[PDB]
């Protein structure tokens, strides 16, 4: 029946066609005929067999040992395409990606500064003057010093802390008058059942500045409220911002101060 | 179709039939099949494309057909992406790094508007200064009150700021008040005014207050002390003149820029 | 020069100068292949659309070879001449990431900027008798007073300052008070400031700006006693009693600032 696929050779008809079949071909300038990945090209002279290759690097996948669907694959090679993109144009590429970064970059650090507590820059500062003349009639006593009801208040404070972890660093320094004899200043947080910090001071009878001086440490970023007391040493009455009769100091209206710094502690040890 | 021979186109003895098999190929050459030689006999190749690139053909035209290789564009791009974005930063950053990081540098240590670069200003006083003049309520709104013990020029960094300013004055009198007043130059009153004490012995009297500032221009304040109402104060000396504890002790007035926030 | 079929070794192969095959009106000319259709096979010409390399050397007749590859330019070209901006954004927000992380770090780090200022506040809740004196012969001496506190603090940026704020609850019989703060291996106190109480408790203070000397924790002690005479109590009453029977606190602040020239 069938003769054999290898080494014979001539001419067969398949279905209409009219085929030319051998084991192998070499036509033209071809010395020797096809050898591994070799196709016919030809020249306007007689043909050559070339071999097709990857210039820069291209994907070539021959299967050889396939007589049936056998193919070459042709596509890219990454990791050296890129490399040569950049190796090419890459200087004017980083100019233009360069006159974007102009505010790119600075819009974003500059809106970091602003919206970022743990960075840990950027503290807050608040100060409120007390202007008016209070007779201070609450005392501390050692009975409600520990308590709520020590002197009487002379003013309340909203602070907030723009950084996490932060203290307030916390001047009061109050305009006070009283019949010879001391002067206390209670600090109370909102919440708290007693003051947060206690302060002492003195009058002649003429006006002195008494204060308070304090660090207190900050829980969130959550907006805190602290009140300021103020009244004699278990005995007398006091005037903030007045004389020891409430009479305007030098007959002029006269300000009081108290402020809070944000600061991040460094530990002591 | 029909014939296949060979026969003679010009000086070349050439070779036809209607299609052609060879090596390993059990049938003639099908779709875009080519002949592609091996290691031993040739076989059917077709030629096709990976990762999406272009390879399209013109089997339709008979003559001037022709098999293309192009570009992928969408799909190459998306697969560079697909790899690698790691190398660019590390190596192109540099050139550029060093221009930004050291622009940046410098407009943060330029811009009033940044709400950094707060001043800082500590002015002392060694003096020992004779304070005759006094406070009273009718000096007490003008340019008139107690001596002038110092003046300080200060400088906003940053714009919508306050200065914390702290006077603490070492000053003895004989038992009386002692009254501190700081003025800014270009006012007719003192700005800022505060109270202290001597019984006779060296007291610490200070001032304090928060200023807001107009500007990031160099203004110019005044701090004069003197007895509220009688007598005479000194500053950094006893009640009579001389050195306390036989020594120059200093006084202190400071300038500390803060900026208030909103809540 | 002839045409046939012959016999290389094992392989019995046709050869003739040249080949014409299928829909083919004429052999093989210049960079042409043959490629099957779906039909007969035609002559056909390889080419590369967006370019792409195409590289055949026919005239040598030997190892003769086509090679494809990436043009480069033309390429990105037509990459951006689709997708020309996502590109952009993607990998400028990258980068942007990047060089904005090692400033925030370049920042929290170097000292020599004038950001990054430290902060300490030292509390001083017991009560200590201080029967140390201060007098003109211990002023300028190590032996002035009771020492209430040790503080150990360190600089976060060079060429800075600390502004010391010391607050100390003191009590003795009607008198002055001393404070002297002390800087470890200096023979004298660096800051003297003074006080009064008249039996009661009232707040004596210890204001100064101390210029820092480099990075390193340094270490100053605050010493406090009577003016020439008299025994001062720290956090009680002059009799030694918790005042208002309670423990008090006293402070010592130390607040990193950086300093302009005075004018």
């Amino acid at each position: 029946g069938p003769l054999g696929s290898m080494g014979n050779s001539g001419f067969y008809l398949y279905n209409t066609e009219n085929c030319v079949f051998a084991d192998n071909i070499k036509v033209g300038q071809m010395t020797e005929p096809l050898k591994d990945q070799q196709i016919i090209l030809g020249t306007k002279s007689t043909p050559v067999a070339a071999k097709m290759t990857a210039s820069d690097g291209i994907s070539l996948t021959v299967s050889n040992n396939s007589s049936t669907n056998a193919s070459i694959t042709i596509g890219l090679d990454a990791e050296k395409a890129y490399q040569l993109i950049l190796e090419k144009l890459g200087n004017q590429i980083l100019d233009g990606i360069a006159d974007t970064i102009v505010d790119s970059t600075v819009q974003d650090i500059l809106d970091k500064i602003t919206t970022d507590p743990s960075l840990g820059l950027l503290k807050a500062f608040n100060n409120f003057p007390i202007t008016n003349k209070i007779q201070c009639n609450g005392l501390f006593t050692p009975s409600n010093i520990e308590t709520l009801l020590g002197g009487t208040e002379i003013g309340k404070f909203t602070v907030t802390p723009k950084s996490s972890g932060s203290m307030f660093l916390v001047s009061a320094d109050i305009i006070a008058s009283r019949m010879e004899g001391g002067v206390v200043l209670a600090l109370v947080r909102e919440g708290d059942s007693k003051p947060c910090a206690i302060s002492y001071g003195y009058s002649s009878g003429v006006p002195n500045l008494c204060s308070l001086r304090t660090s207190i440490t900050n829980t969130g970023l959550t907006p805190t409220t602290y009140s300021l007391r103020v009244g004699g040493l278990e005995s007398g009455v006091v005037w903030v911002n007045a004389l020891s009769n409430g009479n305007d100091i030098l007959g002029i209206t006269n300000t009081s101060n108290v402020s809070f710094l944000e600061v991040i502690p460094q530990t002591n040890a």
